[PDB]
């Protein structure tokens, strides 16, 4: 397909970011929201900070307080046999391999800017930083819809009481209404549609589920945006396919004659993350018209396949202009990329594919 | 508490009742929802059937077929060695014990009417019978909420792609409006609060956390009961005590002077169940005022130790009479069970251990 992987790739690294806790090293600036704002890109990056620890057999989970509102870490021995250390990303129960005890990282969001879409500044402090006991591991992954002037700023927020998906309102990136939990744990890769369609508000969701079901997108109406409901499953996984150990929303739906457009991450059982494409109806986006075979996006680039967590493309946003998009993504879990394709050329994939 | 268990209990038995499926044996009829309509008591009885193998060496699995809208049994071997059966409720594989592949049963909903509220008689057919993809393994546990005139009948919801909860509306037990999957899996035990509270809905509700998380109840809120969000975390666990392993909501919560009184299930690790209660702030439900140290309701009588499975006791519905309060329950995933009690011991109890 026509891939225009920006010069600048990787555009945002983990060099370009300095740490605000002290004796902590920022292991990833990533998968970052995608806003249009005063005539600016705003990238609403995925900042993770690991703290370090001069034994080489200990390593710290970074825990927010929001009682008391600080840090405390959590030391663990890399021996400790009640423990898995084996993925970078979480400090696990031998018996619950399936979740995690910790992650390894603490996430917040802070905003960087671009007037050419390539070369980006970094705002000075934080946008979103841990402010309640929902966000006790973090605040990751912010995907932006923007309807009229409001802008829908919604993230995964990670506390022992799990994985559910928030959402903060603006109208300038500055004053922030917090409006709760959205959707309840387990839940991640959210993304609001743009519009209202035929009299109700939609959103992707991703439930993850313990006793039965699969790492399935689903769809939600709501009258307001607050609150959601009628929930359907939309998309499945697909045994031996790209998609075959999970799907989840990455860029927010896009209006097309053909129907909303869906830019999608997919992954295998062995965690090799790729870009699909849906298509849904367009007055009823419950219904599914088409689907992609083969992926949009790759891990082939070198700082798409080595970092943090190696083999990873994850798209949380993209900007229209015209048929062009311009898609930026996670690399490795540690970086951001650029990339522009076109609509009609990913239409055409789905149509060739279906 | 002065408990006093009715005199017929069990009140309602598989004894009772002929199984709809050909072949099948009824193997519960419990976790009935309760509501007054028409002068009578209504018992949403759950009615579980297990599919009877003629090779004892097989365990068939009920699905229902969504698509040609009748059964479609799956079939299992004891030995296959993928499979853990050591649970009865359900076929498990051996590498996913804290889930399940298939139930062993089948339920759906059937409704029970009692003029004295101790001896029942039942509707003649089912009351909600899986109708969609999402409730391809069964209807379970259906709760009911009447604001007003309209009954919302809620309800597991369980499938392939999951367990959520779906509601069901309805002004006479006969006309129903199916209002969608109200919370989306992995949620259960959902009870909607009986009016609306400073402008809105509230409804408890129990995600089950595949990642992180215990089985907590949460809260949430809602401007139509059809959507929901808000989404809190309201009732933990608690290690060494009766809910060390589980809670969720049993009863629709109580308006009382004090708060809205939540008569909650808990459980243990080894799946021992009783009733405690909590007390919420009446303005804002989110805010736990009091919490009980002891239960309120265990599993003491025969017919609540023995059965299907045992050492439960699983109160799904109540009807208030002044003071007394007129409890439903499920015992041993078996049969159902009348007691009555008072409301001022539930609260004094409150009181007392909250200290
Ligand atoms: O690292 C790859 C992407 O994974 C997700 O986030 C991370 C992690 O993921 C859990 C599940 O959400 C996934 O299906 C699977 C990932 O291969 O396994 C993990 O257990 O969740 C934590 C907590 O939210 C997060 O810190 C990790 O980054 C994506 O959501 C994305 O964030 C990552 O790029
Ligand atoms: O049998 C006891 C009660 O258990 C739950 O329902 C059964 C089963 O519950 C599952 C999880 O929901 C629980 O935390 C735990 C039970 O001890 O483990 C189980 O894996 O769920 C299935 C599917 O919904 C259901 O058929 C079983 O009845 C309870 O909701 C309740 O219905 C039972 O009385």
């Amino acid at each position: 397909m026509n891939i225009y992987r920006y010069e600048e790739n990787p555009l945002i690294t983990p060099l370009d970011v300095k740490p605000i806790h002290e004796g902590f090293e920022v292991i990833g600036a990533f998968n970052g929201g995608v806003a249009e704002y005063n005539g600016e890109v705003l990238l609403l990056l995925r900042v993770a900070e690991k703290p370090v620890s001069e034994d080489p057999e200990i390593v710290l989970a970074p825990v927010y307080n929001a009682k008391n509102k600080e840090l405390e870490l959590q030391s663990f021995r890399l021996d400790d046999e009640n423990y898995d250390f084996e993925d970078p990303r979480m400090i696990r129960s031998k018996a619950k391999l399936e979740g995690f005890s910790y992650l390894t990282s603490l996430s917040y969001i802070r905003i960087a800017r671009s007037k050419d879409g390539h070369h980006f500044t970094l705002d000075e402090k934080p946008f979103l930083y841990p402010f309640n006991e929902y966000q006790t591991f973090g605040i990751e992954d912010a995907r932006v819809t923007q309807i009229g002037d409001t802008y829908h700023v919604n993230f995964s927020a990670v506390s022992e009481f799990g994985v559910a998906d928030a959402l903060v309102t603006t109208k300038d990136f500055e004053n922030l209404e917090y409006q709760g939990n959205i959707f309840a744990p387990e839940n991640k890769d959210v993304l609001i549609f743009p519009e209202k369609i035929n009299g109700k508000y939609y959103a992707l969701h991703r439930p993850s589920l313990k006793s039965i079901g699969n790492l399935d997108i689903w769809i939600a109406s709501s009258p307001d945006l607050r609150s959601f409901g009628d929930h359907r499953h939309l998309l499945g996984i697909r045994p031996g396919e790209y998609d075959s150990g999970r799907v989840g929303g990455g860029c927010v739906p896009i209006k097309t004659e053909e129907g909303w457009l869906i830019l999608y991450h997919g992954a295998t059982e062995e965690n090799r993350y790729v870009m699909g494409a849906a298509l849904l109806d367009l007055n009823d986006p419950t219904i599914v018209l088409k689907r992609t075979k083969t992926p949009i996006l790759e891990p082939v680039a070198d700082y798409e396949k080595n970092g943090f967590f190696g083999d990873v493309v994850f798209a949380c946003g993209a900007i229209q202009e015209g048929d062009t998009l311009h898609m930026y993504y996670g690399v490795a879990d540690t970086s951001m990329a650029g990339c522009d394709m076109k609509i009609s050329e990913i239409l055409h994939q789905l149509e060739v594919e279906a």
